């Protein structure tokens, strides 16, 4: 019993952190196989004509207290490439792969190429991340682990005015409208994950929170127009369809519990908490709960 | 910036954890040199789990009684002895993944973070405190007892709690790693119950000093209180009661803000008092008591 924000153990990507300097800028990189993977913002003082300029040995690469050395340099998109001469004998099984927004993964957050803390994510609407992360830890990584595959999903590359994060997949393509330099750039608005709110709820359910339950059930249309009313991600066909394993579970259908997240848009919770909480949690998925509630291990 | 509930990486213990088997019931073992410490409940049978008598029930065990699997490897248990509420069994190989660890014993307030474990394998990190009951709030199904709470300050990693069970309220009990239980439980399956719990003040305050950091003085007002007048007050709340000891340990904190530690006890007061009106602190529509002075100033 119980249910808690958990993030994916990190020893496997632990073992892949470095520190990269170029000049007098420091970050993280990760190091897989033969190459290291890092921001290319370490080479700012026109990424074009900055990188031309560059040469192997003007990259120190620090694994622990072993210096690795660079043999090529390549860029990719916003991702600078170190091909060094030493395969990393923890490489995991990995995948590079991008995530959609709503999605969850954990973040190992990283300074000077040591691993310092790890915590559970979700992708915003707005493509940032709700993250903690002080000077020095650009580099940083996200990821999922699926039986005993590391999926690498994000690289951390700024702090926006606002206090959250930006930054972009493992082939350097930014999530959402930002771009890797100092200059004037803002998160949109942002939206609750709907989805992700009745996944919760129907957590709440297992774990005995009831009292928002009710009678009465809704459609999807008369829903949505309560969503976008309270700057909620519309509810689609496809949701309702992977939220399935719960309503089985819980006996409680989808637009059944719609018809309970309407009234708590609507109403408030009335000074009363669903799994400890006072405010409507959105970084759970389906997927999530399912895990959590099933013990799966990696 | 941002502010989060953040758990140590995990790697340096996922290396120590193992599967334990006794009879029909297995649960986690936590591999450290050539001992495998466990709770010693393993042993019970289930005819016998309301009133076990683990001196008599250990002493007709052998070595091969017991089963240790490190992932695909099986450890030959050489030897077994009993600590309290831990089982200590000695292995003929030493975990070459040991870290530089220690044992220690924390108090109520304190918090670190949790490896929850299922046959050996794990399954998530997560942030826990040590509640003023001496429960702790976690995710725990069936077959995580033996799962480890730790810390990591610095490159030694410091165990400090070993589960062993679930209360009636859906919290959880477990000893220190030398099997003393924290608070009045017993590894037993009567009927036990946690005490009321309480507030961690000097959490919140701490919490409050982050939220200051971080930019956000709404809350903030004109007033000072004496440390009596605020006990008094945050005691009718359910609140723990704010010590001497409490306020020099926010002494850091409050150099940093320019927030004087009694003032920051006077807007606790006018929170408990108002709410929030709709607003939030550091993400949160509750007074948050799980991060304390020192995780603050480690992440601040
Ligand atoms: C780093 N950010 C912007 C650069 N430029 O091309 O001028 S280098
Ligand atoms: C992620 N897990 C296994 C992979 N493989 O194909 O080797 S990728
Ligand atoms: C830290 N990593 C990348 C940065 N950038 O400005 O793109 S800052
Ligand atoms: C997910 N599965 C079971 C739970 N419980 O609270 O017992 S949470
Ligand atoms: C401690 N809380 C928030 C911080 N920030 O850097 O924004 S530090
Ligand atoms: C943490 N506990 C013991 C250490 N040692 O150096 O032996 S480090
Ligand atoms: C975890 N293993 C055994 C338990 N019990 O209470 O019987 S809890
Ligand atoms: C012996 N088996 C289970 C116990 N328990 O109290 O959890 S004692
Ligand atoms: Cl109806
Ligand atoms: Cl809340
Ligand atoms: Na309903």
């Amino acid at each position: 019993s119980g249910f808690r924000k958990m993030a994916f153990p990190s020893g496997k990507v632990e073992g892949c952190m470095v520190q990269v300097t170029c000049g007098t800028t420091t970050l993280n990189g990760l190091w897989l196989d033969d190459v290291v993977y890092c921001p290319r913002h370490v080479i700012c003082t026109n990424y074009e004509d900055l990188l031309i300029r560059k040469s192997n040995h003007n990259f120190l690469v620090q694994a622990g207290n072993v210096q690795l050395r660079v043999i090529g340099h390549s860029m990719q998109n916003c991702v600078l490439k170190l091909k060094v001469d030493t395969a990393n004998p923890k490489t995991p099984k990995y995948k590079f792969v991008r995530i959609q927004p709503g999605q969850t993964f954990s973040v190992l957050a990283c300074y000077n190429g040591s691993p310092s803390g790890v915590y559970q994510c979700a992708m915003r609407p707005n493509f940032t991340i709700k993250g903690s992360f002080l000077n020095g830890s650009c580099g940083s990584v996200g990821f999922n682990i699926d039986y005993d595959c590391v999926s690498f999903c994000y690289m951390h590359h700024m702090e926006l005015p606002t206090g959250v994060h930006a930054g972009t997949d493992l082939e350097g393509n930014f999530y959402g409208p930002f771009v890797d330099r100092q200059t004037a750039q803002a998160a949109g608005t942002d939206t609750t994950i709907t989805v992700n709110v009745l996944a919760w709820l129907y957590a709440a359910v297992i774990n005995g929170d009831r009292w928002f339950l009710n009678r009465f059930t809704t459609t999807l249309n008369d829903f949505n127009l309560v969503a976008m009313k309270y700057n909620y991600e519309p509810l689609t066909q496809d949701h309702v369809d992977i939220l399935g394993p719960l309503s089985a579970q819980t006996g409680i259908a989808v637009l059944d519990m719609c018809a309970s997240l309407k009234e708590l848009l609507q109403n408030g919770m009335n000074g009363r908490t669903i799994l400890g909480s006072a405010l409507l949690e959105d970084e759970f998925t389906p997927f999530d709960v399912v895990r959590q509630c099933s013990g799966v291990t990696f």
